[PDB]
């Protein structure tokens, strides 16, 4: 059973200049409390976007995909391929498929669920942003209401499953 869980601008951006380009207290808190605990699977781009603190991020079962033969990743699995990453010597509960746009990509047929939150933030698209996948008719969710954040941001959280 394999969820996405991404953060984007209404736009559609979640990442820019290697990071993501805003700041949302409640998004941090909603991701932390979603994957405590359960195995988080990302792209070589986004491990090396982590802050210092959260790299590994702590409480987690940390794999990351790349195509690198030899690449350690100190504190977490390194894994060549998504297929990989979901087919653990130990078997996981929960897997969590944290980003980056292409692991996102390669996740998505393979997944159940995706928890989205969504931050009315101007972000006019530019050409070397990371951006979110569409869910298509075979994908339902249901909306949370409009929040404001503590730093300014209104912002909403989806969850949707696969019809
Ligand atoms: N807003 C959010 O929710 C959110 C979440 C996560 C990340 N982000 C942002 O998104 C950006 C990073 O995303 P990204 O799309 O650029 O990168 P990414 O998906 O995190 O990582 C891309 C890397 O994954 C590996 N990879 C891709 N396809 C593969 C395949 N078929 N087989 C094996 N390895 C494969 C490659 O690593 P190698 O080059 O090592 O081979 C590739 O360079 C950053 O700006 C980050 O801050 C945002
Ligand atoms: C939070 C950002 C985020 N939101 C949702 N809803 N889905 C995601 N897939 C996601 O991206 C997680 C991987 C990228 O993460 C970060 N990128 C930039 C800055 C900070 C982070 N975080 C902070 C929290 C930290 C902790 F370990 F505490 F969870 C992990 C690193
Ligand atoms: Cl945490």
């Amino acid at each position: 059973s394999v969820g996405l869980i991404w953060a984007q601008s209404t736009s559609g951006v979640i990442g820019r200049d290697g990071g993501i380009p805003w700041r949302l207290p409640e998004d941090l808190a909603h991701f932390k409390r979603l994957t405590m605990g359960h195995t988080v699977v990302m792209g070589r781009r986004t491990w090396d976007s982590l802050p210092a603190a959260h790299r590994p991020l702590p409480g987690r079962r940390n794999v990351v995909v790349t195509r690198q033969t030899g690449l350690v990743a100190h504190g977490a699995q390194v894994v060549g391929s998504l297929e990989q990453a979901l087919c653990p010597a130990e078997p996981d509960a929960a897997t969590w498929v944290i980003g980056g746009a292409q692991i996102y990509a390669l996740a998505l047929p393979l997944a159940n669920r995706c928890e989205v939150t969504e931050v009315d933030v101007d972000l006019p698209p530019e050409d070397e942003d990371a951006l979110a996948p569409v869910l298509d008719q075979t994908w339902a969710g249901t909306s949370g209401e409009w929040l404001v954040s503590r730093s300014g941001l209104r912002y909403r959280m989806h969850s949707y499953r696969r019809l």
